Parts: structure tokens; sequence; C-alpha cells
């Protein structure tokens, strides 16, 4: 169950791979490449342009059928060197990166079953919540919060001992 | 989707152009020209009159027919210098950007396409929420707080 | 709209003329003069049987007619120095200030029109909150908080562009 | 209106007359006289047995004929020493206070007309809330709080 | 009214006559003799295996008939010290607490009438609520909260001025 | 009644036992000897494929035939160090543990009667709420915070 890490691969990689270097209507900001999930905070982070992928608390409820529903969030965080207008571009990356959560098909997974084969399966519904943004100080850098969830339906791991 | 900014903008241009040097009626505070969210804060900004926009959270709902409906929120501040009475002039102030708010039209829109053009589109509608008062302290100045909400259709829909 | 100012001046007025060298009967603090908005905090205000009146928050919803509704708070505090007892005067005070809130008629407005004349104009309703009292320390002082709600009708300027 | 302070020196009379010299049976704890609410606090206070009555905030409610419903609230606060259990006296004391409040009638009351004469009026009910006392620390003394409220009709109507 | 130290000083007192010494069935700590309300914190305490009963909030309502129906609570400590194993003899004690709380008949009163003598009465419920246990810290000693609640009817002294 | 220690014994012998080098399919921690709850914190601890059980507070409710109802709390910790991704080595661990709790069967039980002997038992219902993660600071090690409830019935009944 859980595929949690899994799960944020798969955003990262989606993200990367949908955005970068290709299609210059729709997406605009053309992240040559960069975005991941291991490296965050704010020091280190060298480069610019660059969007976190975090991890967060987890909520469950047991349906009488064996099946499972398991709620997921996601905090995302944007940074973005000044270049015209601190707000203008934070709100520009918030915008592609919010379309490309959207318009673009299902998730995918790339799961791992013990000690064997990658099963590839889908994941239910996407929400992308309230999204927040950074203040004054701190001036030449800026921040933008984004709070996604993700409700994915784990294998039916029950009823087989 | 999205399109904070944007807003910012809109109102900022609808309240500079409707407030100033015009309508000697109805509006009374005569801003020469002045009103923007870039500087704030408080350092800086050396003259008075000065009133500012702030962008804030915003949230989201998803209705059944792919189409978006998103609260966004600006808290508004207002400063003031001594001319006669600075709670007769804050209530003054805040008196005419209700005013402004309220009774003219929807708002303009100047979204800005991917690589293209800028095609002008309309904000659904304005909401004023509570209006706060400074306090005493820092005497010759005055601060009043106005929270507005914005409900705007992000010109895009989902598969 | 709003008119907030003008409700405070409004108010003052009323309680310094209404209470001050008449009617003996049913009012006793006979105020010489005294009663304003402007100067307060504590600092200054070198008289006593001094009262004072603050600006608070508003709160407001919207009618499907154009009608509008705010629901405004006045905060209230009165200083009295000592005299018989701190409690007794402090609430002869306060009893004062409840009778003359309640008993007489609504409202007067004195609102400035853009550039023109002073329109009067009334106010629907007012409803008086908790009293509260203050403590034992600061021992030949006292206070006296009490809170007063306002409901108006703003002007509607709407429907008339 | 208000009129709180005649109703806390009603209930501060009645208590010492009560409570005082007389019916051995029933009451028992035998206050010579004492209870009063001008002094309070802790410092000063020598002897002991003693017994605080304090003021609070009251809520107020519009009935649609006029009427005025006004609900208040005393704490109370007593003291006692070391004869033989601190919990002890003090639930003694706690058990006749609350006898006192509750078997006998209701409120006699001494309110003073504008520059006037004295009407004696009534309480309309007494409601005895949640009882607290004190801890370990401190231990020669005790303290057992109680939380009384009061629901009077001010003897006035609107226009 | 009241009665709480009546309530305390008879369940201490029921505690140890049917703790101690006797039914080596069942109850199963042999409290050789200890249990007590007066003395109590943690200083002092020289011996061990000790429980103290604290007094704690009440809360009352009243029903349209004179009668009076009065909330009252109780928490609960333990001490023991090492042997075999905190938690396992934390445990054995706080069982042991509450199977003589429950199983074994409603609580009796020795209350006292004015000037007069003990008249006993009963209470009519007990409750046992949440049981928390403490830390690792503070090492070689440990605590086991229990928070209990009674509801006894007070003497109808009304009705009879 | 209460049973709380050996709720948690059971859990510790359980995971112990479907765990230690057994099984490749289905379950890969391989454990080769950790979970316990005698011995917790951080300091200590020299290995870190290391899984810790908590004792928390409980909660009970009284049904009308003498049957008791007691819902338990059990916080579960895990720590890694390293060897690949935190995170991912994280989520294993959580993944192996959560199927360890559902899929198999109803908690085995080992109360002790008073100077008597081992009579087993059973435990009603498994549920497993929110799982959290750790934070980025303290980077070589890691955390795996999990929350699972137990409601046993205990062996006796009410008057």
């Amino acid at each position: 169950m859980d595929h949690r890490t899994s799960i944020a691969q798969a955003m990262v990689d989606r993200i990367s791979k949908q955005m970068d270097g290709s299609q210059p209507d729709e997406y605009f900001n053309n992240l040559y490449g960069n975005v991941s999930r291991q490296t965050y905070k704010f020091e280190e982070i060298r480069e610019f342009p660059y969007v976190a992928v975090h991890i967060g608390t987890e909520t469950g409820q047991y349906l009488p059928s064996g099946q499972q529903w398991m709620f997921l969030e996601l905090p995302i965080l944007v940074y973005d060197k000044e270049k015209t207008d601190i707000q203008e571009q934070l709100e520009k990356l918030v915008a592609d990166i919010k379309t490309v959560i959207d318009t673009g098909g299902n998730l995918e997974y790339t799961v791992s079953k013990p000690n064997g084969s990658t099963f590839p399966c889908e994941a239910t519904d996407m929400i992308i919540t309230s999204v927040s943004t950074d203040e004054g100080l701190l001036a030449p850098y800026g921040l933008a919060e984004i709070n996604v969830t993700v409700r994915y339906q784990p294998p039916r791991r029950s009823l087989r001992r």
C-alpha cells in the first residue's frame, strides 16, 4: 500500500517531461531540467526557476468491501529570482504548474512489487487546494506555495491472506 | 487559470483612472497619481494619501462540468497625514474606495495568453468584507484596513 | 457609504447635550462638558467623570435588492477617580450611559454629501452588549468597559451609476 | 438599569445576616462578621474564615415588548486556615454558602432612584455553576471558587 | 449539599479495605496500608506502590422538581518503583483499581448533618474515563493517570425552608 | 480490564515473528531483530532498521448489558539510515508494516490472570489512521510516524 514516494516521483517526472523544451504554447517557462524531490529547503538550490515537491501527512478511511480510500497531500514551493517582476513571475510559474496538473490526463504510477517487477497503475482524482505566496521581505527572492491533494486506491491486499 | 497579479493590476488601473482629478461630485479624494502594489510596507512612500493593495490566499472548488470557481482575497491599506482630523480623512478615503468598488460595472481584465496577445475578459462579482480601523499609537499617521474578495472564472476547462 | 465617524460624532454630541446641566431626574452625573472622541488613551484627560468612545471593526452583508446591512461596533470606556466608592459611582455613570442610549429616540445623522451640504438621516437600531469592569489594581482609579452595536442602512448608491 | 453593585451588596448583606450567630442547625460556620466586597485580593484580610464576592461581566437580550433580560456573574472566593482539614473546612463553607443561596427565597434589593428614595425590589432566580478549588501549593491556606449567576429585570422599559 | 470529601474518603476507604491483605484471587497488589488523600504531590511519599486521589471541579444542572444532578471528578495517580517492569507494574495496579471501582457495589457515604449525627447515603453511578500513562523520563519511576466521574443526588434541602 | 501492556507485547511479537527472515515475497524489510517497547526515544538504538511501539491514552464507553468497549491508541515510529533514499526506505517500511497489520487475522493475546495461568484471547479489530512523515533537518536519519487504534473487550462484566 501507501505508494507515496512513487506518487511523488511520478508527479515530478510528469512536470519535468510535460514542461521542458516543448510546446511553447499553453505551457511557457521552459524549465531546461531541474525539478526534483530529493534536494530542497533553500540552502543549496544554486539555480533558479526551481520548483520543489514536498511530502505531507495523509488520512485514511475504511469502506466495507476491503477497498481502501487514502487521502494524500503534497506541498509545492516555487522560487524565482527577479527578472521582470517577482509577483508576475511567481504567478506565471504557479499557473503553469496548475495547468500541467489539471488539463492533461490522469496521474501514473511506477510501483515496485515485493522483490518483483513494476506493474503500472492509475490514480483516481487530483484536486488543487489554496495556493499562497510569500511577502515583501527577502526582496530579490520570492516563494509560491501550492497545496495539492491526491486520492489513490491501494491494491486490495485483503481477502487474500 | 490562477491569474492573480492581473487582477491586482486591473484593480489598480481602475482605482487610479476612476479617482484622479475628475468628477468632483461623488468622488472626493483627488489623488493626483499614486496607487500601486509594487512598493508598500510603510518604509519608502514619502507622500501620504497613499493606498495600497496586497495579494493573498485564494480557494477553489470543482463544479462537475469542468467549470472552475475560485474566490480570491485582497487586503487594502490606507494611510493619511493630518490635514484636519485623521478619523475623518480615513473614513473619507474608505467611503470613496467602497463607492468606486461597488457602483461601477464589473472589472476589466487583461489576460496574457502564452506567447500571444492580450484578450480582454471580465470579473464576475465584487464583495466587501469587514472594514477595520487603526489605533491611537503612531499618532500623526493612521491606517484603514479593507477586506475585499474576488471570484473570477478562469478561461479554461478540464478534460 | 460608511458614515462611521459621523455616527461617532452624532452619538457623542447626543450624550453631551442630553446629559449636561438639565433633567436632574432620571439622569445623575451632571457632566459640565467633556465627552469626546478625539482625545483618549489615559495620558492627557486631566479631569475626571470623563467618558470616551472608541472606533471598532464592522461587518457587512449584501441583500439582493441593492440594500446594504452593515453592523458597526463602538467600545466605550469610563474613567473616574474616587469619592464615595469606585464601584458604585462607576456603575452610576454606566447606568446613566445605558439609559441615555436606550430610552430616548433613534439616532441623528449629519453626513456630508460629496462637495455639497448636510442631509440628515437616521440609524435603524441600537443593541447594547456585555458591560465589563476593571480590577482592583490601579486602586484610586477604575474603568468601565461597555460595548455597543449600531445597525445603519448605507445610502443605496447602487442602481444609479 | 445595570444595578449590579446593589445586587452584590444585597447578597453580601444576606450572607452576613443569615450566617452570623444564629440557627446552630442548618448553617455551621458561625461567621461573627466579615463578608464584604470592598476589600479583597489576598493581601490584607488578616483573619480567616473570610469569603469574598467579586463583580464580573454581564450579558443582555431584548424581548419584543420593551422588556429587558440581563444575566450576571459573581465569582466567589473562600479562604480557610487549618483547624483540622483544609479540604473539609473549604467544603463546609461552600456547602453553607450554597444552602443560603438556594433554600431561602428570592434576593432582597435596595435600588436608589436618581436623587430620590430607596424603593425595594426583587431578583428573579438564582443559578450556581461549577465549583472549583485550589491546589496543593500554598499549603496552610485554602481556596474554593464559587461561580453563580444572577438574572434581574431592570425596572425600566424602552419606548 | 456538596458531600465531596465524603466521596473521597469513602472511595479511599473502599480501596483500602477491599484491596488489602485479602482475596488473593481477583485483586493482586496487596497494599499493606497506605492509600490516602491528605498527603500527595511527589515530595514525601517515601514508600511505594502508593496511590493518591485528588479533588477536581464539579458541574451542576437543575431539574424542575427540586432535584439536583451534580457531576464530580476525581483524578487518581499511582507511583511505582522498578521491580520487573515499569509498564507492567503500572498497568497491574491500574487494572486492580479499575476492577475494584467497577465490579463491587455502589459507593457509600459517611456525610455529616449540621451539628448532629452521620446518616449514610448512596451515590447513583460511577464512570471511569480515559486512563493516561507517563513517559520515559524520570526512568525508575512512572505514573498512570486515572480520571473517574461520579453522579450523586444532593439532599433535596429545598421546598423545606 | 485495562490490559494495555499485553496488547503491546502481542503487537511486538506479531511484527517480529511475521517480519524476520521468512517469506521473501510480500514482506521486504528482513528485520533480523529489533521491534520492542522497553528501549526507545532515539538515544541508544545504535542500529537503525529499528521500529518502536509506544503506549498512549485510551477511551471507554459503557453499553447497557455490563459489556465494556475500550479504544486504545498506539504511536509507532520507524528510523532508517540511508543506503539509497531515506524517503524510499521509510515508505517501504511503512507499507510493509501496514500490510502486516491489516492482512493477517486478528491479534493473538496472552493475558495473565490474577496469580494464575495465561488464557489466550483475541482482539476485535484493527484500524490505522493518519501516517505522518519526517522533516528535512537531521538529514542522514529519518522518521516515519504510524498511528493505530485498538478496540478490545475486557474479559469481565459488571454487576
